């Protein structure tokens, strides 16, 4: 865990653990997503923090609107992965955080991710634009010239996601979080939703295909004592799926997303 | 990390991660339990592996019968924790693996664990005594004179556990495993049962106390498409008796006990 020489970014190395890998003895997307949110956390600390002076006064926090992860090589059990991360202002809309995943050995890129964070009141739960007093407090910790994990003119990162229409092709019912799914402030961990989305995927897809891309929009949080239904429908070599999570009660939307898989 | 000088134990340092800690910003017992599994594997790697040359020719695997963990201080988010592990045969009654947890900075003991492993046929799931062929192959990687994280005669770690009787005081029902709960061979991993056991403890207890001790017997494996009920009754510091059982037929998978101190 260290800031680069210009200290506008942060690199960290992780060894992939026995309990972090799947049936292929390569890291699960959930382990990856956990490494991302861990390196993101160590970057905040390293620059003095990401609740600011003005944000703590006004009881506001960063929440995640969208995550987007693209993987080429899932690192093997006992392989070292290097993750460089950094953050940039979207002027008034909120902040973006980007990641690159590299093989420690070859130095070749095996993954990249981008997230969209927006400002929210802790107590009332109501979103709002970024006050310039807040912008100016973290602008001095970001590259000023743009630096995009997903630069391409037509990238799948900013692509608009439909609501799944009943009936769903596939579903996983009655999903609840346990204490291991809670973060340190007792909210459901953003990685759990990834896992809940993937529960509706048929085992045969997972067994024969590799997850290449996942886009996940975040609408409402799941509470400790809520219950989630996970709905999936094919939309397609490569397989694409449309995903919806909702409360099994009123059918209130909490998440929507798409995933893209290739044959092994 | 590395084998100690004598190559009869293994040590590893772990930095506690943001997503590995609970509401008081110290490691959960499940993170601890996962660190024990991880260092356990890195020890087997290091001495050349378990599944010995026979265990494979015979289709035999090591299976957890007992897990015993006692925590004095849960390491804080950002702290380094050194864990030393080592093995030792319990005659034809399987093998024992023990752990010591130290604070890196002070070298002070913050927790200790012991686990009972027994050989079964993976295809038939048939429990059997450890043969002499398997014995000679894996005694060279163990201390010969005994070395116990829990040496004290008639201690917590060997105390026979009763079956909870209905009605239970507390119950979390309908618990199912997701793919994150599967190890690399598609079996529910030994750490998930811990979480399932602890889910029946009242939140107010978790909020006012710290788990000092947990003992867990492993009767039968829960399968990907099984459903578990988690039952708890106060027996008392606070003490509880635990039963995990299949939602339908009511078949037992685990029993256990937990001891909690006030903060
Ligand atoms: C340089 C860092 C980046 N950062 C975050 O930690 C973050 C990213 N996700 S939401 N907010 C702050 C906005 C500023 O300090
Ligand atoms: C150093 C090795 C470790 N080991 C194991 O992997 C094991 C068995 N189940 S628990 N510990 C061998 C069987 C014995 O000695």
């Amino acid at each position: 865990g260290s800031l680069t020489e210009d200290g506008l970014s942060y690199k960290e190395k992780f060894v992939v653990r026995s309990y972090e890998v799947g049936s292929n003895k390569t890291a699960t997307v959930e382990t990856i997503a956990n490494l991302l949110q861990e390196v993101g956390c160590n970057h905040a600390q390293s620059v003095g923090f990401a609740t600011t002076t003005t944000m703590r006064k006004l009881h506001l926090i960063w929440v995640t609107a969208r995550m987007h992860i693209e993987i080429y090589k899932y690192p093997a059990w006992g392989d070292v992965v290097e993750i460089e991360t950094w953050c940039q202002s979207e002027g008034r809309i909120g902040t973006r955080r980007d990641w690159i995943l590299k093989d420690s050995v070859t130095g070749e890129v095996t993954g990249r991710a981008t997230s969209k964070w927006v400002m929210m009141n802790q107590d009332t739960r109501r979103l709002q634009k970024v006050s310039d007093d807040v912008r100016d407090e973290y602008l001095v910790f970001c590259p000023q010239e743009p630096r995009l994990a997903f630069p391409e003119e037509n990238n799948r990162s900013l692509k608009k996601i439909p609501k799944l229409e009943d009936p769903a092709q596939y579903s996983m019912i009655g999903l609840k979080p346990r204490r291991a799914d809670l973060d340190m402030n007792q909210h459901v961990n953003n990685v759990t939703y990834i896992g809940w989305v993937l529960e509706s995927i048929p085992q045969e897809i997972v067994d024969t295909h590799e997850l290449q891309v996942i886009t996940l929009d975040y609408r409402r949080e799941c509470q400790q004592d809520d219950v989630v239904d996970s709905l999936t429908t094919t939309t397609s070599n490569d397989s694409q799926f449309l995903h919806l999570l909702r409360l099994s009660g009123d059918g209130q939307e909490i998440n929507r997303g798409t995933t893209l898989w290739r044959k092994k």
